[PDB]
């Protein structure tokens, strides 16, 4: 065990060992309670972020264990891992606070982008990807992929934060819902991990044009943005939404051919162009995977199939378990002190 050491900082009590130094609030609420440290162990300039009230209900709980978990899995240049874990506490029973450490990025792609380069896009887009082969290969889905959850140096390495984690929120002219798969927005089916891969095509054109893809006003006029774009659903893909109000609604729009994507994104790569077509596709069965877009013609400069690699099994069985307040909190204190730091 090592010392540990109180100051107080984002209005609390921050007690963390005394290899980290120098605590500074960053993101004031954004990223939630998070402070920049050196960590003088490593020599790393790391982001510690303290867990507001983990154990307060059980639905506090379990989301505590989710992202210890997942954190614990991804072990990967593009994805925000655990570079430590720790509590103050000496046992379970007066365990209830919880520290997750990682790297300190400079920014998010949101405050860095306006229209970038095709050699810039082409690298950001590449890393996002081979992030996503990785986490989608352990059956794990982002869900929530969006401009300010990539976070990248300054050498723009990249890593992606915030994965397998309101309505007001998600309402009105808002960058929250930007970035959402058609289906997933409007709940109209069971989805895939390729709703990560129309964030991606979101994400893309904006870096590629400097503009939001679809800046919806609301749910419905960004549906009617990107059906302008893609093109109404055919008769194949409407039976796949099992919503059958959902579906009865998409029946009352006038039908729409998917536009010509060469003429939207004027002047763009030809190849940036194709790939686009290849990830906003409405039905999501026939999106390109992440595999698959890594090995396309875009990324000949960056792709190399020994140096993208994959994620061993993520059990998420505990996902169907409902457990009390104290069996979550065990198990995360399992999960804490079972903590093996990386090499
Ligand atoms: F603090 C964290 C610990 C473990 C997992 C995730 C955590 O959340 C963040 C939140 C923001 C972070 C940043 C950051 C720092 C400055 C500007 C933007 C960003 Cl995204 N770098 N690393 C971060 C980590």
């Amino acid at each position: 065990r090592p010392t540990f050491y109180r100051q107080e900082l984002n209005k609390t009590i921050w007690e963390v060992p005394e290899r980290y130094q120098n605590l500074s609030p960053v993101g004031s609420g954004a990223y939630g309670s998070v402070c920049a440290a050196f960590d003088t162990k490593t020599g790393l300039r790391v982001a510690v972020k303290k867990l507001s009230k983990p154990f307060q209900s059980i639905i506090h709980a379990k989301r505590t264990y989710r992202e210890l978990r997942l954190l614990k899995h991804m072990k990967h240049e593009n994805v925000i891992g655990l570079l430590d874990v720790f509590t103050p506490a000496r046992s379970l029973e007066e365990f209830n606070d919880v520290y997750l450490v990682t790297h300190l990025m400079g920014a998010d792609l949101n405050n860095i982008v306006q229209k970038l380069t095709d050699d810039h896009v082409q690298f950001l887009i590449y890393q996002i990807l081979r992030g996503l082969k990785y986490i989608h290969s352990a059956d794990i889905i982002h869900r929530d992929l969006k401009p300010s959850n990539l976070a990248v140096n300054e050498d723009c390495e990249l890593k992606i934060l915030d994965f397998g984690l309101t309505d007001d929120e998600m309402t009105g002219y808002v960058a929250t819902r930007w970035y959402r798969a058609p289906e997933i927005m409007l709940n109209w089916m069971h989805y895939n991990q390729t709703v990560d891969i129309w964030s991606v095509g979101c994400i893309m054109a904006e870096l590629l044009t400097g503009r939001t893809l679809f800046p919806g006003t609301d749910h419905i006029d960004q549906l009617k943005l990107i059906l302008r774009l893609v093109g109404t659903p055919g008769a194949e893909l409407l039976k796949k939404i099992s919503s059958e109000s959902a579906r009865n609604y998409i029946q009352s729009l006038t039908q729409m051919p998917k536009m010509n994507f060469a003429n939207v994104f004027i002047g763009a790569n030809p190849l940036a162009v194709d790939l686009l077509e290849k990830m906003l596709v409405l039905d999501s069965d026939k999106r390109i995977t992440a595999a698959q877009a890594l090995a396309h013609a875009y990324f000949a400069q960056y792709h190399d199939p020994d140096d993208e690699p994959v994620a061993d099994p993520y059990d998420q069985s505990f996902e169907s378990r409902d457990l009390l307040i104290d069996e979550w909190k065990s198990l995360t204190y399992d999960e804490v002190i079972s903590f093996v730091p990386p090499p």
